[PDB]
């Protein structure tokens, strides 16, 4: 299933040790050089926004094997602490299931604050 409270976890005390089980709700380009994609991401309980992609991963965006609705699971990841916000940068993931093996959105996760 998905590894709910691990948004919770990363976001109030920076655990970068866990390896969560996390579905992909939206990925979507920020074009300018490399583009940049950024994630919606759900943990089944919460949903967050701040979820960037490291640019080593690209090609699984970009041969459509990490898209909407696919399930992953995080295998090293940072967060980081904007001049403002924080930010989660993926940096080495698997793809358990893929979009058409899920189909739907699960559960009903909440957004993060």
């Amino acid at each position: 299933q998905l590894s709910e409270g691990a948004i919770a976890a990363i976001m109030q005390k920076g655990d970068t040790n866990i390896k969560p089980i996390l579905q992909v709700i939206n990925i979507r380009p920020i074009t300018t050089s490399p583009p940049r994609y950024r994630l919606l991401m759900s943990d089944g309980l919460n949903t967050l926004s701040s979820f960037m992609l490291a640019t080593q991963l690209n090609p699984l965006v970009e041969e459509e094997q990490l898209s909407s609705n696919c399930v992953c699971q995080i295998h090293r990841f940072i967060v980081n602490t904007l001049k403002d916000r924080r930010v989660v940068i993926l940096m080495e993931l698997e793809v358990l299931k893929s979009a058409e093996a899920v189909g739907v959105k699960i559960g009903n996760p909440v957004p993060y604050n």
